[PDB]
């Protein structure tokens, strides 16, 4: 329906299994909810070696990923993908992924994903090449196949049929009623819908209050909102 | 030498393979720099379906975590890292990772990495077992795994043997020397190491500024780093 193809450039395209064999992501794709397809700049080699990096001008510690094999996987990737295919760079230089960042990519049909391996890819290849450079943290690993998958993982969630408000969750309970000493607050065992719904909110705002304030700041609460988190605030003094 | 060990609990454990088995990662774990070892809620399930999941007290969309399942995989977990082992529940209520972060976390010879499913795990599980919450950034996942290979390989390239300040990475160029239309700046191109130092360094604090101009806050600029910043300042306006 509103499904979802994904192109990603790797030089590990089975890291990605990890999303399309398995749970809810690998149910969406099972469903052809959701479509991952790979093209690694290995197979874009005409050397003996299959060589796909190279040395970076100016010296340094690392390599680059070579620029033809890469180039050239990720043009066979936009053909493929036909117009209308955003292409987005994993790095920790790009724009900082949050929740509103996942739904504004949720809105692409196709997304191309360039996973940098070595120290990087060629500058002028972000230039010509890329429409987007995003980081899920600020944060550096090895690759960006990881960073690739948290962000399909993520969008994948906005998918109709994938699944069954700027606050942190509220605490969830499950058998047994009694956890080492510790029981389930009274209110979740009541069935009064409406205070369960309160009580939950009115956790959330406490939890979101204490752990991540700033958070807080960048919301207009409801009177109800503001009632509780006030009441919370009372409680903590 | 200073290896490090990781205990996972994971519903797919055969996830970590993108890690384990691939790059950087794959090599430390081949080298036994890295070790990664799983254990997963199904093997401790007694019924004959195998139930990993239950209801929420209180109602509600989904299911969390069964606990007892969970909880006996990460007491087996426990028991088999011995003493010292930090247990970490990832999710977006946690600590918001970044690099200062993974380096605390690094310290760590022993961690076990608690990976929810479904709408997450029961608070009393996090109050009796868990040491720390983290969050890889603020954005929901379908489960816990990839934020916890995702902490996994940050940690890893401050593993001894597993490789070969603030600010962003400045740009980096390779083969060939012009690439569409597009010249590698001659500097790279001199042989001058120390221009080439400083041409780095002015590029990383101007991609800072006009980026990221928060992290340039929360540091404390040598003379040469104010230098640099301020003619890049004075070149872009
Ligand atoms: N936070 C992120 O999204 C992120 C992305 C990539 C990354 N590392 C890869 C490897 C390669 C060389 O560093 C570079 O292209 C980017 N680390 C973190
Ligand atoms: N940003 C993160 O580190 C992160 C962690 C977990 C997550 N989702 C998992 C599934 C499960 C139910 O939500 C809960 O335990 C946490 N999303 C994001």
């Amino acid at each position: 329906g509103s499904h979802m193809w994904i192109g990603v450039i790797s030089l590990f395209p089975e890291m990605f299994k990890a999303i399309t064999e398995f749970g809810v992501t690998g149910r969406a794709v099972k469903h052809n909810l959701l479509k991952v397809e790979c093209w690694n700049p290995r197979d874009f080699t005409f050397d003996k070696h299959k060589t796909v990096d190279d040395r970076p001008y100016g010296g340094g510690p690392g390599m680059l990923m070579m620029v033809q094999p890469l180039r050239d996987a990720i043009h066979t990737a936009k053909a493929a993908a036909g117009e209308g295919a955003k292409v987005i760079y994993l790095s920790p230089q790009g724009r900082k992924l949050d929740q509103g960042g996942v739904t504004e990519l949720a809105q692409n049909q196709k997304l191309i994903l360039v996973c940098g391996r070595y120290e990087g890819i060629d500058e002028r290849l972000i230039q010509t090449e890329i429409d987007e450079e995003w980081s899920i943290g600020d944060y550096v690993l090895t690759g960006g196949e990881l960073p690739a998958m948290t962000l399909i993982d993520a969008v994948a969630r906005f998918i109709p049929g994938v699944l069954g408000d700027g606050l942190l969750d509220c605490p969830h309970y499950t058998r047994p009623e009694v956890l080492e000493g510790l029981t389930v607050p009274p209110v979740l065992m009541s069935g009064h819908h409406e205070e369960i719904r309160k009580w939950r909110l009115k956790q959330s705002l406490q939890r979101t209050w204490l752990r991540r304030p700033e958070l807080l700041e960048g919301l207009a609460l409801t009177d109800e909102q503001r009632k509780l988190l006030k009441e919370a605030q009372a409680e903590h003094n």
